[PDB]
């Protein structure tokens, strides 16, 4: 028999480095390593075509003291030190602010880790522990190159740890660092990342309630969470360690398998719950590009600008990869979108496989 | 609301390696051949000697010349990464499929995969080619534990734990898998050397279910009856793990045996006590088998005879270091030769991670 007790997010935070980087000044920087005003002029319409205005850096690319750095092969080691070294400052912060709405560090019995632009051990998890005084004792996972949809994992093994210790919380911490991973392109996909990849932290406290108990104003139930492998979408997102930082590669078939993949998958996962897309209030599509938000929704057969939280998080930070969906959450909390007293809502991303992953969520008005 | 009153049970296990038997003694002839004063020779021979391992297998043959031009050449990351999925997958999926022959076949029961590395770094990786070649549910929950040590196979079976104990009616799957070799460069110091000399190549995997408490188990089920972590101070140079340009990499202070020393006993002593026993109630001890000063320093720490954890030296023996594989070995043989004519084993593992810390199971073996 499984137990009759859900699983809350009772606290969220986000954080970012203090570095803006414009999207028009980033193309600058770009097009004048440009000759051909044939190739010059489709460099700025890359970037215009992203819908992203900022992003924030922990390195300043368009810093000229670090592009002797940025060509010099094998810094691979020296770029998670990087990671290390700019992580623990900004995780540490957003992870106190997350806990700072609430009442007992000692209820802290799991703590998930969240990165694919990062490396090292002992790592960031270890200094989240010391310099928040959390318990010596407390579980730790360290999720990594799961991608951008790392978050709904992480969030999945949280609710398993609270459901199976309904006295104790949780706390998920990601943090991806892009800028850390920055290089000179060679291909078109080298300068496609490097247009849409940006820096932030996010971090979540989960608990678990008794189903139909009263919550507070601004929780977020997670109802429901969901997972699915394609067939033959290998090349669609992949992962790789360079000698001179961490890698993706996105094919040019990954848009053509999100339209295919969303519909039947959440479809199935909505039926499963008894549910049509009519009942959704919230669509927490995973801001990756225009075309993942784009795909997404015609897969859905929703209107595009729908998605105004996820538009909104591209536009002023860009693809922040496992964090880029707990910026939408904060967002759908902070400002509600109609009179009902609790909001339904549907969070999904894309991982290497490629696979969907996605949660059911209500948020408490 | 009230915790389930449900416990995790391993319904099935299964090891593997590499083919490739490496005598320690012909490793340390090769290493011994790279060096010029005698005096170097000589210390070379008594560190391989002093290791207390007789054989390894490796994935990829570090005494083969075609490999030397390459294991030189710097900026190879990528490319052992690529090694590491090419080896890692056929040895994933035979380990997995053994695990799960032990039991009625219902690949749609599976809800939760955990892929445990710390020698490979590749999306998509193994996990998926697992959940493929396998016909596991397309809808299976993936949890991808990275560079958490030798220690990490405890993190990813509490993880799994936590899985059945929330999903009853479903079971977890955890694969560790190691290939050290597709790491091996020419040593620079005595670090080098001496990680060199000890680490080597393995695949576990293990199958999780739920049990109601006291319904009756077949003998060869493991009990896990407690999980137990412990982070300490001043210990973070401990255990450190890198990725440099020519391969993922690992540095040990000098300080690590004074900080397992120091650290075991209290932990294990506080733990045992939170489960109503002494040390006296202990069968088997599953001291990860990482060097024999791990296991020397483990066995003083808790005084008890270095000797009496003789399935950690037997694995140390025959395969050496296979960080979070190795403990998997360890359970097999204490499953496979029963230590006396109790009908219930118990036993306590432990393993030491990045931070430094001490994680561990208490575990019933069924008989
Ligand atoms: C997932 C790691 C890839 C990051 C590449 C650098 C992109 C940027 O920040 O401009
Ligand atoms: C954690 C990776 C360690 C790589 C060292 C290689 C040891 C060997 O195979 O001889």
């Amino acid at each position: 028999a499984p137990p009759t007790t859900v699983a809350v997010i009772e606290g969220m935070a986000t954080g970012a480095p203090q570095r803006v980087v414009a999207q028009a000044d980033a193309a600058a920087r770009v097009s004048e390593l440009f000759v051909d005003p044939q190739q010059r002029e489709r460099i700025s319409r890359i970037y215009d075509k992203t819908r992203i205005d900022t992003r924030r850096m922990a390195v300043d690319p368009l810093d000229d003291e670090f592009d002797e750095f940025r060509r010099e092969p094998a810094t691979i080691r020296d770029r998670m030190n990087l990671f290390y070294q700019h992580a623990v400052p900004l995780a540490v912060d957003v992870a106190a602010r997350a806990l700072d709405g609430l009442p007992a560090p000692d209820e802290i019995g799991q703590l998930v880790f969240v990165t694919s632009t990062g490396f090292i051990a002992p790592g960031v998890d270890v200094e989240i522990v010391k310099q928040l005084g959390l318990p010596r004792s407390i579980s730790r996972v360290v999720v990594n190159f799961m991608g951008c949809a790392a978050a709904m994992n992480a969030i999945r093994t949280a609710t398993n740890y609270v459901r199976a210790h309904p006295s104790m919380k949780a706390l998920v911490v990601c943090i991806e660092l892009s800028s850390v991973n920055a290089v000179f392109a060679d291909d078109i996909n080298d300068v496609v990342i490097h247009s849409l990849f940006g820096d932030g932290c996010g971090a979540l406290v989960i608990g678990a309630s008794q189903v139909q108990q009263p919550l507070p104003a601004g929780n977020v139930v997670i109802r429901s969470s969901f997972s699915q492998l394609l067939d033959d979408s290998e090349d669609g997102i992949v992962l790789g360690v360079n000698h001179d930082g961490i890698t993706c590669e996105l094919s040019e078939n990954l848009p053509s398998y999100i339209y295919r993949s969303v519909d039947p998958v959440v479809a199935e996962m909505l039926r499963d719950n008894g549910l049509s897309k009519a009942d959704i209030d919230l669509w927490a599509i995973h801001p990756g590009g225009p075309k993942i938000i784009e795909q997404s929704a015609r897969s859905l057969g929703i209107p595009v600008g729908r998605a105004v939280q996820s538009w909104d998080v591209l536009a002023q930070f860009g693809n922040m990869l496992s964090v880029s969906l707990i910026f939408v959450l904060e967002m759908m909390v902070a400002q509600a979108e109609s009179d009902k007293p609790i909001s339904t809502g549907v969070a999904f991303a894309f991982a290497p496989g490629v696979t969907v992953e996605g949660m059911l969520f209500d948020i408490i008005r």
